[PDB]
């Protein structure tokens, strides 16, 4: 019934605030994990609806098989959250085919607009 949301972040403030915001909307089943858990792809016991990936400074974009790991998630919408990136990092982000590029600190409205657009 509820739309599964996989959230990946190494920022404790961001994890708490995004899970609280989406869980207050009641129509989302939100799972939270470390940024590098994204590389593992979806678990066989789940059915992802949306992925929220907190890239931070963009350390994960320099990981060798990152664009291939995105394909493990098939065509689920991907919401990318990051601080400012370089052109080289923006290239990887473009290949990762995210529907939204949110800049930290994200406002309430911007995240809810990105998630509800795919509903």
């Amino acid at each position: 019934k509820r739309k599964q949301v996989a959230l990946f972040s190494s920022d404790p403030n961001f994890k708490r605030d995004v899970a609280t915001r989406l869980d207050a909307l009641a129509i989302y089943d939100v799972r939270v994990s470390e940024t590098d858990d994204f590389l593992k792809g979806p678990p066989a016991d789940t059915r992802p609806g949306i992925v929220i990936l907190d890239l931070g400074g963009g350390d994960l974009l320099g990981k060798p098989g990152i664009v291939e790991a995105r394909a493990l998630w098939a065509t689920v919408p991907l919401i990318a959250v990051s601080d400012e990136l370089t052109s080289e990092q923006t290239r990887v982000l473009v290949r990762m085919n995210a529907s939204d590029w949110l800049h930290k600190p994200l406002d309430g409205k911007e995240l809810l607009n990105a998630v509800t657009f795919h509903d």
